[PDB]
């Protein structure tokens, strides 16, 4: 609904006006009850992905984060993202971290967030998602799959059962689960991605997918962090294929603060998104499509704003793509140019479609 006015007016406008708490708040209510224009772009057959048992009418998802309670999917579609990941989900309600909790470094195109997990639980969640299933069915059908991502509750002894309580709950209602290892607002969390820790996790979450019934089996995948060592991401590429996961996503947010970031809010504590991320997790993409042969599908994601930037994921060995931050400073409009410059680029890059493109940097 034109980039240029949005990214230049009224965008700068919403900021100006409210914390980014409530910016967010506002967006998803917005995105909710259908108040966007419906987009304009038409998405070409070049876009189409096949990938973890389903079709994606076009690469580009809305990142886990956004609609956290799963309120706000079918506006979500409507905006033009080709599958919609919602969560993190907790299995009993829980507030998250005192605010403040989110900031904007403008400067950096940047934000840094410690949620800690505001969930309104499993059951809310599951109650939302069995309203529209039926509808969900035939969007996933027509191409537009959604993926529920799974955390564990705060003060849980067991984080293998938060976990497998999620696989019971919301596995039938999701095209795929992620399995989130790599929250940094969670204390102990990331170290869920150590060898043995993972293994055993996995184990459990995969025992309990493969006791859903057929139809209502979903793939699951884990998601990783940024800041991992070169240790770490063999021991996790070893994990998965030995466990057959289904795939992977790259990367959640960084506790790294990299050298040159200008906003005065840069020593918040959390994790940060955006920009400063986008090489980070592209270089993690293509080191973990390596280290698992090009045979485990990865969704890339961190930093995405534009169709190079979609691109150079995909090449790194991404199938798919998700943004988060670009939509809280581009605003819904983002969407559709991610789209068009992609579609642009394939074709000057002599790629019949996106799939000719997916891992291309390992082949050169
Ligand atoms: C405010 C905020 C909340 C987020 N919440 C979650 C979450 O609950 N679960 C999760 O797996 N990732 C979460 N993320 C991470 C995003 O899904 C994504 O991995 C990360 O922000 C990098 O993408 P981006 O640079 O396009 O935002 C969140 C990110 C932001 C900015
Ligand atoms: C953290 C977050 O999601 C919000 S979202 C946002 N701005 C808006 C504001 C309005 C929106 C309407 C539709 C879609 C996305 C929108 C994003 N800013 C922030 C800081
Ligand atoms: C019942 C447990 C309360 C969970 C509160 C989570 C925040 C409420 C709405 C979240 C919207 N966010 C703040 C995610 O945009
Ligand atoms: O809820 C959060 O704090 C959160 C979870 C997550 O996985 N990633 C993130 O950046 N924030």
């Amino acid at each position: 609904g034109d980039e240029r006015f949005y990214a230049e007016h009224l965008m700068p406008t919403l900021q100006g006006l409210l914390d980014p708490e409530s910016a967010h708040r506002l967006a998803v209510r917005f995105t909710s009850l259908g108040l966007l224009p419906r987009a304009r772009f038409q998405d070409s057959d070049m876009l189409e992905v096949r990938v973890l048992g389903h079709k994606f009418r076009n690469p580009v998802g809305i990142a886990a984060g956004f609609d956290k309670h799963g309120e706000a999917v079918d506006g979500l579609y409507k905006m033009g993202f080709g599958f919609v990941e919602i969560g993190s989900v907790t299995p009993k309600p829980q507030e998250g971290n005192p605010r403040p909790r989110v900031f904007r470094l403008p400067e950096d195109q940047a934000v840094i967030n410690r949620y800690g997990f505001n969930s309104h639980g499993l059951s809310v969640v599951e109650h939302r998602l069995r309203a529209r299933q039926q509808k969900q069915a035939k969007l996933t059908e027509d191409g537009l799959p959604l993926g529920v991502n799974l955390g564990k509750n705060k003060t849980s002894v067991d984080a293998a059962e938060d976990y497998a309580e999620g696989v019971r709950v919301l596995g039938p209602l999701a095209d795929y689960l992620v399995v989130n290892v790599s929250s940094p607002n969670t204390a102990g969390l990331r170290s869920l991605q150590g060898k043995a820790e993972l293994r055993r996790l996995l184990t459990k979450v995969l025992q309990e997918r493969d006791g859903l019934r057929r139809v209502h089996r979903p793939a699951v995948l884990v998601k990783i962090a940024p800041d991992l060592t070169s240790q770490d991401k063999e021991d996790i590429a070893s994990v998965v294929k030995e466990l057959g996961i289904d795939g992977l996503i790259v990367t959640n947010t960084t506790v790294s603060r990299p050298a040159g970031l200008q906003g005065a809010l840069r020593s918040e504590t959390g994790g940060l998104s955006g920009k400063p991320l986008r090489d980070l997790s592209t270089q993690t993409i293509r080191e973990m499509y390596a280290l698992t042969q090009g045979r485990v599908p990865i969704i890339g994601v961190g930093g995405v704003s534009s169709g190079q930037d979609a691109l150079e994921k995909i090449r790194a060995g991404a199938s798919l793509v998700q943004l988060y931050t670009a939509l809280t400073f581009w605003g819904p409009p983002v969407v559709g140019k991610v789209k068009r410059e992609l579609e642009a680029l394939l074709k000057e890059q002599g790629f019949g479609g996106v799939t000719d493109a997916i891992g291309a940097d390992h082949r050169r």
